[PDB]
């Protein structure tokens, strides 16, 4: 047991919930895992997978990101800050992908799903790039029920960390695709209190947050310090009571403990 895993263990005990962390230090390709193979509800962290899948399709249909998609009142779901600005109008698949990743728009997520042919189209792209753990089964308005023990819409920290590495650092996507996912993640507006809050302010972070019932509080991030090999960090958190408040502070503390070592 390394010192870091004693600190996250104490953090988890302090929190009252269940913590899951996966770190990948690409320098020595070493990993730090805490509940790295346990299953966690992804919530809106699933949005990275589907946007990466649309960009993949963009690798043969060069103008797909420019394609306009109608947004209609029937399309509004549970939480749609951006798309309901364009009801009875259009958004491009580029603007839909930015909306899902940077504001956690659920209608933008659902348009990404429809473009891939259903949730099985998102899960398919996971298997295509070696991810045999990711599974997406529901659309946006119900995928975040975060029911304990429910296998729907889950993955492990170890699996999501390696996948995020392949999408932004490796070559799962073409270079214009891989760079474009990075610009999206670097302009996320929802992760100030999460992973970003536990890291030195001299670091650049692209991140994607997720939340749901049972106090589920998630964040997945790619981090570039200033003069060392980049990092991939995944922090998953969920709690016993269905009505639990969100605990974004636990994600920053986990990042803080990780970066402290």
């Amino acid at each position: 047991t390394s010192a870091v895993q004693q600190k996250l263990a104490a953090l988890e005990k302090s929190s009252g919930g269940r913590l899951g962390v996966a770190l990948i230090d690409t320098a020595d390709n070493t990993q730090v895992l805490y509940r790295g193979d346990e299953r966690f509800p992804m919530c809106s962290t699933s949005k990275v997978m589907a946007a990466a899948a649309v960009l993949k399709q963009s690798e043969t249909q060069k103008q797909l990101l420019n394609q306009p998609v109608e947004i209609k009142p029937a399309d509004l779901v549970n939480y749609n800050p951006i798309a309901e600005k364009h009801v009875n109008g259009t958004m491009t698949l580029a603007e839909l992908s930015a909306a899902a990743l940077q504001y956690s728009d659920n209608t933008a997520m659902n348009k990404l799903i429809a473009q891939l042919g259903g949730p099985g189209g998102v899960t398919a792209f996971a298997r295509a790039i070696g991810d045999e753990t990711f599974r997406l089964d529901r659309t946006a308005s119900t995928l975040n029920t975060a029911i304990p023990g429910d296998p729907r819409d889950t993955t492990t920290p170890r699996a999501m960390a390696q996948t995020l590495r392949q999408l932004t650092l490796g070559h799962a996507l073409g270079e214009t695709q891989r760079a474009q996912l990075v610009t999206w993640l670097k302009g996320n507006t929802t992760g100030a209190a999460s992973i970003r809050a536990g890291l030195p302010t001299s670091w650049t972070v692209g991140d994607k947050t997720g939340s749901g019932d049972y106090g589920t509080t998630n964040d997945i991030a790619v981090i570039w310090p200033q003069g060392r090999a980049p990092l991939v960090l995944v922090t998953y958190f969920t709690q016993p009571q269905q009505n639990a408040e969100s605990r974004r502070d636990v994600l920053a503390s986990a990042a803080r403990i990780i970066a402290e070592g």
